[PDB]
């Protein structure tokens, strides 16, 4: 019961995630803004976190809190349908124009 | 017996665990006050620690010690009630709302 | 040579449960702990059960836990060598019995 | 089911992208010039990363942002058909001199 | 073809390795003393080399480079039959009395 | 489709690459000297690195520029007939005397 598997990062958003409102220790333990919903991201491979920033802040008025290439992982903040419509457009494009499987886009 | 894996995170709760009464050197090894229980959760992929920890201080009056997306973990102190509380909405947030596997509410 | 998507979440064991009764000088300069006593060595998946471990290995006789790593899922303890068997087997028997994690048996060397 | 696996690393290029008009907080977040199109890529073996900025670079007028061998991964920036040059040619070197699984070349 | 799978580290010594005289560079990059033969062990689960190291000791006159229970490997120098003993000691350790898989005694 | 896997890592030499001539963006981004062709080699274990850069410093003349044990990646640099000879000289001692799965030596 012994195999060979050559590893390589597969092609998915895992989590496309909304935070209306987070609580006082979630801000602190992020070092943002005391203010706004949270977007949060996690994709594979890790590198595109930096094409998933380029997306969420073309599509809607966003602060991006962090684009980490290093654990595949974005945030960002603004208002609600702002965060929702970059995280609809993230999950749209890594769907019809990557060839990603994707998640649907979870609120909190 | 070579196998090429395409490498993505899965979605689960692997831990979500009350210790009732640590002792000194679990509360000194953690950088927390030396009272109250602690609450322990392991998750994946690792941004949804954020989310947890959202969950568990809307739940409960907790302390959150931690909230460690790189690893995927969240520690958080409180009386027993408060601490199970917290878990117990984490569990039943990821379970009915995300879909993800999870496991019992454990005590030591 | 076929490719598979592999949803990788961590498992749920105990891999070493380790006694050193007389660890040479070597091993306690590396480790940084009090020249004395046998060492007691755990590796545990999740990594975030060290922190359960400790408190266990704890609950029993004269321990010293040099170190509780939830980065690497691993826990070190220094006592005599009946106290470090007695918590490494409180620990195995924790989590098989109450956690319903995989276990091996205590080692010792 | 219990399976020992023995782990090693895979032979492909898992991201070929063109961010062809990067918003200002890309340029921000990379510690790059505010100017030019940016290319990604992802690759395994992580070493590989060196072999792909040096035919990016040998293929068309670049700029390279980083090489990066602890995570398999290449920036560059450019002009849009220079960036789509160099990842043209880092597919058709690995693909056919190489012998390592490709991706088309994407654009944002 | 996509499957959950459970990750836990497996039992084995992959490398019990005696380099009988290495090159300067060699002691270079490793901030050794420029003398003596070099023992080079890769164990997993990552926290037996301090067991292996241990046992390195006791069984013959070395002088330990690492322990390093962080990528589970462990470095000793000294002459090239107390290196031998060492390894040796190790393997029938680890394959007796723990039930590793092991590999066998190389040498460069 | 739930499956315990007991990860070890495998043996192989994954990239075994030779660059004739890398570009000055190459030499720069590594911190070497502005001269020379460069040897790149990927092994699993990653300790294998040690053994790897003794056998390519006492195969032909070449200045290791890293061995990382800790990313199981060899970098060194001389003429391209030095470099190749010390890349030929690894795979021939990890295929014919450890076992390992090699790659061909590749140029570029």
């Amino acid at each position: 019961d012994r195999i060979i598997q050559e590893s390589v990062p597969g092609k998915q958003i895992t989590l496309a995630h909304v935070i209306a409102a987070p609580i006082e220790a979630v801000y602190e333990a992020l070092g943002v803004d005391h203010e706004g919903a949270i977007g949060v991201v996690s994709l594979t491979p890790n590198e595109t976190a930096i094409i998933a920033a380029d997306i969420a802040g073309a599509a809607a008025n966003i602060d991006i809190c962090f684009v980490d290439r290093f654990t595949g992982s974005v945030m960002f903040s603004g208002d609600i349908q702002s965060v929702e419509t970059s995280l609809e457009d993230i999950l749209e494009y890594f769907k019809n124009s990557l060839g990603f499987s994707t998640v649907p886009l979870t609120k909190s």
